[PDB]
């Protein structure tokens, strides 16, 4: 079985996706905080680890690295690729986070929700983009609020078809894993979550989960005291 | 009613991802071009058992990465798997990471919607987009330094290549220098040799304006 080390940041939504998945699946992992406010993502040493200068970075070891056989480890620098790797590399794990492969329709619904969040909301509202907006003399908060609002609109329309207790029927999936940290992020920029009633119900359902609380941005080792 | 109908646009990179996949996997689809001036691409999937909405025999997929993986899973015996086998989760992960750099970190911040928002701030959407594409291609190039053979990962075409090609076409529009990414350029050029990629070429669609056919 593989060993896992996560380069993460308490307030990184993409990091939180992995934090949630690890706890849900009962997979132990080693924590390596990277301070994004201090620009530790920008150091040459971290660019060597992840060439996008982003967190999370998942470093997997005790495995056969089929891409670089001489390497003791394998690095996964994008959260959705890392989430699917947990699913594929640990097929006997007691808590699959996708519908079974015999249900490609449900799997596509789950992935569509993940992609709206990970493609259309997070990347255009992250720190790097907010800084580019500020450098143009725009308001990064309004920019981000408008884009998150629009993206949550798309998520809500999907949940109108798929949601039961959770995003897609009555079991937690990768959709819920992506939803929770995106809601934490959207709240930082003053998005009105009540405009999205199903999304809000499902988010609140997830907050009851011990796995989600263990994963909370306010409960990490690198959460500053003032934010705990 | 067609099994697959693609609401697409000749110059949409995300549409281009799906065109390349359908041609490479030889999956027939009905083309539904959509004018510039509403999700594009939107893949409408019909004649199915809808396990999410059972009173319906169809659904749509408005995100290209989800649509790509759906084609893999809905047609498991297709002659051209675009992921490495499930027995090789490392290679699958490396493929998906390259796809995600492009689909998460490049395309969405350099698309029409965001270029318009940049212009609305009196910014230069070309410089903005070239800057972001250059940064993401830097990351793609670093991954290909580890994995590339003939193609992005090893010597077989995968979803990494399918995402790579339309991203190169989009990046060229904003003046990105592809020569700065030499393995990326090499794999891009290898893909252009493919009949399936040519059939999928942004310059060779039914809705390509005549002045952009060459
Ligand atoms: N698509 C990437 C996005 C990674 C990303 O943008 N991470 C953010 C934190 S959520 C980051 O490290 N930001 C650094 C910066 O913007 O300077 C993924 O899914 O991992």
């Amino acid at each position: 079985t593989p060993n896992f080390e996560l380069y993460g940041y308490f307030r990184s939504s993409c990091s939180g996706r992995l934090r949630i998945a690890f706890h849900l699946k009962s997979i132990p992992y080693t924590r390596h905080p990277v301070n994004l406010l201090k620009g530790e993502q920008h150091s040459d040493t971290y660019k060597s680890l992840n060439p996008t200068n982003t967190v999370p970075l998942l470093v997997v070891s005790n495995i056969n690295n089929t891409v670089s056989p001489s390497s003791a480890s394998f690095s996964i620098g994008q959260s959705l690729a890392a989430l699917e790797y947990l699913e594929e590399a640990l097929p006997t794990n007691a808590r699959p986070l996708l519908p079974p492969i015999s249900n490609p329709v449900a799997r596509a619904h789950v992935r569509t929700i993940c992609n709206i969040i990970a493609c259309d909301v997070q990347p255009v509202t992250n720190l790097k983009i907010q800084k580019k907006v500020k450098a143009l003399d725009g308001d990064p908060t309004v920019w981000s609020r408008d884009l998150a609002t629009q993206g949550f609109g798309a998520v809500e329309k999907l949940l109108e078809l798929s949601a039961g207790r959770f995003c897609v029927g009555d079991e937690i999936t990768l959709a819920d894993v992506c939803l929770v940290p995106a809601v934490w992020a959207a709240e930082r920029v003053g998005m009105d979550l009540a405009r999205f009633p199903i999304t809000k119900r499902v988010f609140e359902e997830m907050l009851k989960e011990e796995a989600v609380q263990k994963a909370h941005w306010q409960k990490q080792e690198d959460t500053p005291e003032d934010l705990r």
